[PDB]
């Protein structure tokens, strides 16, 4: 003779552009209930790419297409004539890397410090690592370790460049979601 | 440009008499789909305490009230004009112990072998253990370990009974679900 909201869960790997549903019902049939949905304690109302379907014994929350904004806790509250119960589940929208500043081919003078921007956006925030050809056919790629500093935002700083610093450089962006972003650029060094 | 059934799960602790739902939808909106539900590869059809609700972008399976028979794998199949996809989740209905043969007060002759039946039903199948008062006020209870054999089905066999075997005996039935079943009986031994 009690009232319990049946637990609901969102699927693990939800990504932007996909569809997300959530179903709220009671554990034992009561047939005298009403529903209300909330995001972070604030009530959700049926419009705006978020649609709430009300039925006799269940309610459906629908988010389509989902954006990164839709992350948060979603709560259903059931009211049956004397008592109200709730259940809350957390939705985390993920996204594969997207380009923000692509790297570029550069031609700079010997002895100069240069920066190569490779910044992306995604959830979780992607990791950027840089590799160099060290062979101009450009099939082999190796990691970088003296005058090469990768700044935390994915920018490669090459200090006091010389002819050996020429070659093909590739930055890789990955957060374990979707496909990785990759882009190769050539660095030329010249005497002024 | 593919078709994936969004995963669905049943709640952990489903018990007989409760209600069970399942929602089938696509990962990405397609709007050109149809639904069919199956239990153990055999199609479910809307009647008989199992009702299937069909809508434009989702379908709902409803089992209310659920019985132990309803355990099994439940599969939703979505068809969109060229391709069909599926998802399967396993439902296991549980139940607290219910009495099948309660123990009884017995009065038997010295030197006889007697059996005390304490058999229950439940899912998972419950464990039965026996305890003796060893004090007729009947507040303290202890386990049993020479002429006391508990047979695997919860029956307590007391061999060659004597006056010391008199007292209050209690069998306990538990499977970790709901409430345990308990029942105390008195054993009298007499000379013929
Ligand atoms: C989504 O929900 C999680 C946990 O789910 C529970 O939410 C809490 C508040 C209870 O209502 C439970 O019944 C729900 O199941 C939240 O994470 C919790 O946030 C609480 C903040 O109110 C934390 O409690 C605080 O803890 C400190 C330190 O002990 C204490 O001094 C405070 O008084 C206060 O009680 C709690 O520890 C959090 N637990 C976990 C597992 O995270 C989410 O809110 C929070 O999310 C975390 C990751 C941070 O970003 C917080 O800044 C944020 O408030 C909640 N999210 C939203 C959007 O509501
Ligand atoms: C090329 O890069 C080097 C070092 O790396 C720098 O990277 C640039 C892009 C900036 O992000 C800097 O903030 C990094 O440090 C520069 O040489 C460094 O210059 C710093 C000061 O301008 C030095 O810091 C000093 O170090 C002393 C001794 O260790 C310390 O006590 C002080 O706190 C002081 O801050 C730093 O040590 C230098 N690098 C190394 C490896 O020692 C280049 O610029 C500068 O070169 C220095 C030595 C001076 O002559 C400056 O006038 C000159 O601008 C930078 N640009 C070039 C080479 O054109
Ligand atoms: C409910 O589903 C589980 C597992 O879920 C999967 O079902 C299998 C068959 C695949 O379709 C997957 O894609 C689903 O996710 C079943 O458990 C499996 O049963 C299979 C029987 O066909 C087992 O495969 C067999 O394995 C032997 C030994 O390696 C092999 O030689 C055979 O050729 C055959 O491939 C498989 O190993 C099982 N896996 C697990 C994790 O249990 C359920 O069916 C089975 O349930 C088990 C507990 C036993 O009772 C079996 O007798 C029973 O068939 C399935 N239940 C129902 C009612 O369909
Ligand atoms: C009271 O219980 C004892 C032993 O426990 C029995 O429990 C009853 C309820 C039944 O489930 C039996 O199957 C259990 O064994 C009985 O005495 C046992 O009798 C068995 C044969 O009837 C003996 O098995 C034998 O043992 C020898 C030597 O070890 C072995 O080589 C053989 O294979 C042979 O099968 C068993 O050993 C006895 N118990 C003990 C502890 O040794 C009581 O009944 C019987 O008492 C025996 C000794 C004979 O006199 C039978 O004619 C008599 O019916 C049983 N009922 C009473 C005491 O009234």
């Amino acid at each position: 003779g009690e009232l319990n909201v049946s637990p609901f869960v969102f699927r693990e790997n939800v990504m932007v552009g996909e569809k997300v549903t959530a179903t709220c019902t009671t554990v034992t049939e009561d047939a005298q209930i009403s529903f209300k949905w909330f995001k972070n304690g604030k009530q959700i109302n049926d419009n705006e790419h978020i649609k709430v379907l009300y039925y006799t014994d269940f309610s459906l929350l629908s988010i389509n297409p989902v954006k990164a904004d839709d992350s948060g806790n979603y709560t259903c509250v059931i009211t049956a004539k004397e008592k109200s119960s709730k259940f809350t589940a957390t939705l985390t929208v993920k996204a594969s890397p997207e380009w923000l500043i692509q790297p570029e081919n550069v031609e700079s003078v010997m002895g100069s410090n240069i920066s190569l921007q490779c910044s992306v956006t995604g959830i979780p925030t992607p990791t950027i690592n840089w590799k160099k050809s060290e062979t101009s056919s450009g099939t082999d790629f190796k990691s970088l370790s003296s005058n090469a500093i990768i700044l935390p935002g994915g920018t490669l700083n090459l200090l006091r460049i010389i002819k050996s610093d020429e070659g093909l450089y590739e930055c890789q962006a990955s957060n374990g979601i979707g496909n990785d972003l990759r882009k190769t650029v050539t660095i030329s060094v010249f005497i002024p």
